[PDB]
């Protein structure tokens, strides 16, 4: 029956849990080592809100900033997920610039956009949750903590990009 196609492309910095974070929710699993240069995209269909919504997720890696293959998932995508691990506060500032690049490809200043604060699970967290929502607020994005080990707030990640973009249609 009737349905929408959902492009999102998820960017952060090495070792947040890009991968992570899209393989557990595909097919419920934590990858423990995904080849960090491997830039591949999945497809999972879920309902959301009682909407049957399909999912293309790109998963960003170790290749080239500027090649016409990035260009052409930046300028398709109509979601992004901005991932930083809650244990690497240097992947929390890096944030700054993605938001930025993204706007630059997009050639616009509404883009959805969804704040993750991943590796939630871990004690040795270096960015606290007011940080990270401050950061949300002054670019007037949600924010949502998930971890790719324990399934925590996965799923509701994806699903709130999906109702920033329903916003953003109308
Ligand atoms: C460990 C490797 C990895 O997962 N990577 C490599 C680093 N990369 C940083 C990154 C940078 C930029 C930039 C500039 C973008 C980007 C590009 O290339 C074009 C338009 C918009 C944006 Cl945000 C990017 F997507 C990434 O992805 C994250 C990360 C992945
Ligand atoms: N404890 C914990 N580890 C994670 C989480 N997400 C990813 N990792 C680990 O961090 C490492 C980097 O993950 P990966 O998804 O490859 O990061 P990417 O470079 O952003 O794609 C891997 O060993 C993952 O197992 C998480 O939520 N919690
Ligand atoms: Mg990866």
């Amino acid at each position: 029956g009737s349905m929408t196609e959902y492009k999102l492309v998820v960017v952060g910095a090495c070792g947040v849990g890009k991968s992570a974070l899209t393989i557990q929710l595909i097919q419920n699993h934590f990858v423990d080592e995904y080849d960090p240069t491997i830039e591949d995209s999945y497809r999972k269909q879920v309902v959301i809100d009682g909407e049957t919504s399909l999912l293309d997720i790109l998963d960003t890696a170790g290749q080239e900033e500027y090649s016409a293959m990035r260009d052409q998932y930046m300028r398709t995508g109509e979601g992004f997920l901005l991932v930083f691990a809650i244990n690497n506060t240097k992947s929390f500032e890096d944030i700054h610039h993605y938001r930025e690049q993204i706007k630059r490809v997009k050639d616009s200043e509404d883009v959805p956009m969804v704040l993750v604060g991943n590796k939630s699970d871990l004690p040795s967290r270096t960015v606290d949750t007011k940080q990270a929502q401050d950061l949300a607020r002054s670019y007037g994005i949600p924010f949502i903590e998930t971890s790719a080990k324990t399934r925590q707030g996965v799923d509701d990640a994806f699903y709130t990009l999906v109702r920033e973009i329903r916003k953003h249609k109308e």
